[PDB]
């Protein structure tokens, strides 16, 4: 008579925690969504096989409009699991689903999993130095999103790093690359000219975190905007003022230009 | 010839990922540290038993001063694992360890696990809204540090939430409670008097993140400062202005007072 929100992790079905696996294995019904993020190293079949259950994948509409109609009803007589990439409550609106669970008289539990939010640590940038986060959204029609631009400005002014979640259009199998994010930002810059994102802006790219050989690159936009970082998902980071050890890591590990060592502090 | 940085997760021995467990099991030597944080929901014996490997515990000094003499040499002819609570490389000085590894001609890989940074998503607060993070440290002798107070100030001023880690003495197994941190912040407020942290300030408390039964409480300081949040470790969060959705979650899930729906939104 309970509902479990269980994260699947960063890259493949093995990024699920042992706790999440044990529980997922003993659930009567298992649902899931693969629109909030992309797990580039696995397939539904592999996940199903690992857990030993058939998985009913739900779409955004099913979830946002009919969660209480498709999932909750079952969480009354059986134990139900709802799986998601990464951590279920990070950079999603899934937290509100717990309210629906409650209002429906259903107990819910959350099993965390490695998230891109903490995986930034592999970039060598101190995680406590990150400021407000943002999402680079694909423009659609005449509507051209720009708010993410100001987040960077506000953080950079405070010497804080900016984590940039990149857009997703799962139904169309479209995953924004760091390259596309950089192009969009240059356009916003050219429009606002606030000094925030230019060819000389040093950025960090993390691609396919959770895999054994993710792509970790750092450098100036002008040099990275056309570089091939491999398949999605990707995240773009605009570092603020760097500590010396951060610069050393970005250089020795992320192939950054030695001149960034000059923190110019 | 390989070094594995493997995350142990949040609370107990099942918080490690499936990938992390399998890789550890195939390693010839297994090290771990519990000075940055502790796995309050388990024990070394249970971790050793689950992994089925002998685990050598390293002190802060063993790591910071002698990592290249204790861990790296064994990684030249064997597969070695280095276990840390949470997600690897989150602790400020751990990234630099990969640099030490490279310098010694040792390949290193990162196996992620849940981190409090992402786990706090269970509080209902939107992750993108967190600003700079800080640690509340106890004063000592003539040293009265208060920077964490300024972090809260700068963040809140911009509508951002502040994640506050509470001081800990690993060796002594002595944690700072949420109640203690609040008293300290009130003392710092009485000194700086910046109208940042008062009896009227609204805060969130998270304890035992990772366990199936964590403690998530929200409310005003004057009602929570003497409340019992359970066994450590505790995490304190000073939210900035709330999105109505965030407040509804704190009210419905964290037992927050209806009052926040109008006062802090
Ligand atoms: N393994 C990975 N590597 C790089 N970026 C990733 C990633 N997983 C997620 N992201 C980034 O985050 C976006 C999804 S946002 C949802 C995040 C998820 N709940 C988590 O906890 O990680 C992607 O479009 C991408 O920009
Ligand atoms: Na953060």
């Amino acid at each position: 008579m309970v509902l479990y929100f269980i994260g699947l992790g960063l890259y493949d079905e093995r990024d699920i925690t042992v706790k999440g696996l044990e529980i997922a294995k003993k659930c009567d019904y298992v649902f899931a969504e693969f629109y909030t993020s992309l797990m580039a190293g696995t397939t539904l079949g592999r996940i199903q096989k690992l857990i030993g259950k058939e998985i009913r994948v739900l779409s955004r509409e099913d979830v946002e409009l009919n969660f209480e109609n498709i999932v909750l009803p079952l969480a009354k007589e059986n134990d139900v699991a709802f799986l998601t990439p990464g951590d279920p409550l990070v950079a999603t609106t899934h937290a509100e689903l717990r309210i629906r669970a409650k209002r429906a008289g259903v107990e819910s539990y959350v099993i965390h999993a490695p998230s891109i939010y903490s995986a930034v640590g592999i970039t060598g940038l101190h995680i406590y130095k990150f400021g407000k986060s943002a999402t680079v959204a694909y423009p659609e029609g005449n509507w051209f999103p720009t708010s993410y631009y100001d987040v960077i400005k506000e953080n950079a002014e405070r010497g804080l790093h900016t984590l940039l979640f990149l857009d997703i259009k799962a139904e169309k199998r479209m995953y924004m690359t760091a390259n596309e994010a950089m192009e969009l930002l240059l356009k916003v810059e050219d429009m606002k000219k606030g000094g925030v994102f230019t060819d000389d802006t040093m950025v960090v790219v993390l691609a396919r975190a959770g895999s054994l050989n993710p792509t970790i690159r750092a450098g100036y936009v002008k040099d990275l905007i056309r570089e091939d970082f491999g398949d999605p998902p990707h995240i773009l980071i605009v570092p603020g003022k760097l500590h010396i050890v951060e610069a050393e890591y970005l250089v020795e590990i992320a192939g950054a230009p030695r001149e960034i060592l000059r923190v110019n502090v």
